[PDB]
């Protein structure tokens, strides 16, 4: 079985006590056959960082942007146009649109959501999209700003159906983290349902969000196998079903080479 958490916060996890460093992260995902991840910066700094924390690897993708709630220190478009071009650099983002701690800088929030997604279109990369509280902007800027032409995936879907058929609708794929395990959390497990297979993907969003039966722990990588699994049960086939369409999704949404989400050799 081949498994890829399509969103993890590498920088974010404990490495003082739950984790030796990324090579023991890595090793604990591989052992629950999790043998792909895509690491998520939240901002420009945080991104050169990362780069140099986690190194050339051949199992990790990084996405490049600013997140939705790091909008209160100006950044230059012009250096997430640069960066984001680097060779390692899969995804524009997370961008999106969060509205819950919202004092008021949903104006700053939208003009670099719009960025994200000229660059992407730019570079043929996607964006990866993080929304809160916020579905009908967020959805009004996917359709304005042309989304189709470089894709894209509402990462860490929260929504209900109806929202997640106006996304299937733009070429979107919908990934699934651990909330979906939770019991207030039917809305999504009737997303997840109406999701078909081969617009699905399923991550940890790591260190956050630990699904069941890990509740209360620090989120990893590995765990997107619980994800996975429940995912499988809910959509009614194996898991290893459901492993090989999502890694089958996660490389044409991502234009990754096969052969490197692969086991062989
Ligand atoms: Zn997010
Ligand atoms: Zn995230």
């Amino acid at each position: 079985m081949f498994l890829v958490d399509s969103h993890c916060h590498l920088d974010g996890l404990d490495y003082e006590s739950l984790h030796k460093d990324v090579d023991d992260v890595l090793a604990k995902a591989a052992a629950r056959d999790v043998k792909f991840c895509l690491a998520v910066a939240t901002t420009l700094p945080s991104y050169l960082h990362m780069r140099d924390l986690v190194g050339e690897r051949d199992n990790v993708v990084f996405s490049c942007g600013v997140h939705p709630l790091n909008q209160n220190d100006p950044y230059d478009v012009e250096d997430l146009r640069r960066l984001a071009a680097e060779e390692g650099v899969v995804a524009l983002g997370e961008t999106g649109l969060d509205y819950y701690y919202t004092p008021e800088t949903k104006v700053r929030q939208q003009e670099s959501f719009i960025h994200h997604i000229q660059i992407g279109r730019e570079l043929n990369k996607p964006v990866i999209v993080h929304t809160r509280d916020a579905r009908a902007d967020t959805l009004a800027i996917l359709r304005e700003e042309k989304v189709t032409d470089c894709g894209g995936v509402l990462h860490c879907f929260t929504e209900d159906r109806e929202t997640a058929g106006k996304l299937l609708d733009l070429g979107f794929y919908i990934s699934f983290s651990g909330i979906v395990t939770f019991r207030n959390a039917e809305q999504l497990r009737d997303a997840a349902r109406y999701v078909p297979l081969d617009r699905l993907l399923v991550e940890t969003d790591s260190p956050y969000l630990a699904p069941v039966p890990h509740r209360g722990k620090e989120n990893q990588p590995a765990m997107v196998r619980d994800v996975a699994e429940y995912m499988a049960v809910l959509k009614g086939v194996a898991v290893e079903e459901l492993a090989q369409v999502t890694t089958d999704n996660f490389a044409r949404l991502f234009h990754i080479d096969a052969s490197r989400l692969q086991s062989i050799r």
